[PDB]
């Protein structure tokens, strides 16, 4: 149904990037 926002967003966190879900995958922005 939808992605996990919190799990994600501190996936991108460890790279420095930003954390959105979109269409029931994890994805990044630098921002």
């Amino acid at each position: 149904a939808f992605c996990n926002l919190r799990r994600c967003e501190l996936s991108c966190r460890s790279l420095g990037l930003l954390g959105k879900c979109i269409g029931e995958e994890c994805k990044c922005v630098y921002n």
